[PDB]
């Protein structure tokens, strides 16, 4: 529990770090993908790299000082599949090697409970075709068909030797539903004058929520049904700068101070004049560049890499990063009982989310960042 505790605190530092990253890539777009998902997985490996590469993972993934990473991660991974069956949720890892490299026998047993079915060895060698036609239909079925061909033209060839496949997604139901007819057209706006259509779901209800003075913006925590998951949105009370709007919370975002503008203990509940964007957003990123520039170099080169304890090969090193994830966010939720007269015993403010804002979907019980993302625009 606090073994664990250090691990998730890991996990949201290089969340952070490479959510930064992804936002320097696309200045004015939008941003999603699954910090959680990626660090199981770059986990993984490390158990497989030694010496300067496993340095390097442990230095840009923060594993710096956690003792029993590997069980820490075999628990968010019980959990969050424990989660998949009763939320319309789904979060396939996937370190897929070829045959080539024949896997230590330890590396394979250290690595067999804490990452149950997340290593898969295939023959992109010999077999690339059919290869990637088993990886495609297989993820397809992880995914319940939210991902069709998992794998990109130029993803995988005769010379993959170490591949990392993240495809995650995720349709929101919340515990206290917004209603249909109360959701309308109306405009988001993405700068200071600009603004785009939307279909803007509107509620009035209790929200545990509060004001960040220093960044000039407001926390709200928007829980899921049976409050497993909760979205916290991060809004600036007002767009002031040549872009988004979020210049200024992004310059001063990082590990520390995301733990404290979204830390549950400070805000309090508050009958919330509610009104965020619906919206479904599905982004496919290839955080090989933005990962180069956190740290991890020779992970990726096949001169410098070294995965001693994973085989004995040569040439061998992580050769591809395909992480792709889809966030669906409707009215669909379940009921709620609201407070007597929240009007005099209760403060009556208004989160509208019009406009551009970041946002984490976080494992309540674990405190893990499952999805991360901001929302410039539809």
């Amino acid at each position: 529990q606090g073994s664990m505790d250090a691990l998730q605190l890991a996990n949201s530092a290089f969340a952070v770090d490479l959510f930064k990253q992804l936002s320097e890539k696309e200045p004015l777009g939008n941003v999603l993908f699954s910090p959680i998902a990626l660090s199981t997985s770059l986990s993984l490996a490390q158990v497989g790299a030694k010496g300067d590469t496993a340095n390097e993972i442990g230095q840009v993934l923060h594993f710096e000082n956690v003792k029993d990473v590997p069980f820490g991660f075999q628990t968010v991974t019980s959990d969050v599949n424990k989660l998949s069956s009763f939320y319309s949720l789904k979060l396939i890892k996937r370190l897929y090697v070829d045959k080539s490299l024949n896997l230590s026998t330890e590396f394979i047993s250290s690595t067999k409970r804490p990452y149950a079915k997340e290593l898969e060895t295939v023959d992109f060698k010999d077999k690339l075709e059919e290869t990637k036609g088993q990886i495609n239909n297989s993820i397809k079925d992880l995914t319940d068909g939210h991902f069709e061909n998992i794998l990109a033209d130029n993803s995988v060839n005769d010379q993959t030797k170490i591949l990392v496949v993240n495809a995650a997604y995720f349709v929101g139901k919340w515990m206290k539903k917004f209603s249909e007819s109360e959701t309308k057209e109306s405009p988001f706006r993405v700068n200071k004058t600009d603004t785009k259509p939307v279909q803007m779901m509107n509620m009035e209800a209790t929200f545990s929520m509060g004001n960040i003075d220093s960044i000039n913006s407001k926390i709200i925590e928007l829980p899921f049904q049976n409050k497993h998951l909760s979205m916290f949105i991060l809004l600036p009370k007002d767009v002031e700068d040549e872009s988004t709007g979020l210049e200024k919370i992004e310059k001063q975002l990082n590990s520390e101070s995301l733990s404290q503008w979204t830390n549950p203990s400070t805000m309090a509940n508050a009958k919330v004049k509610l009104s965020i964007p619906k919206f479904k957003v599905e982004k496919m990123i290839d955080p090989k560049a933005s990962l180069e520039n956190l740290g991890l170099k020779h992970i990726f080169s096949e001169d410098t890499s070294d995965f001693s304890g994973m085989s004995e090969t040569k040439g061998v090193a992580l050769s591809n990063v395909i992480h792709k994830v889809s966030l669906e966010i409707t009215e669909d939720g379940g009921d709620s009982i609201e407070v007597p007269g929240a009007r005099i015993l209760q403060h009556k403010d208004e989160l509208n989310a019009d406009h551009p804002f970041i946002y984490i979907i976080r494992h309540n019980k674990t405190r893990n960042i499952i999805f991360f993302g901001k929302f410039s625009s539809p």
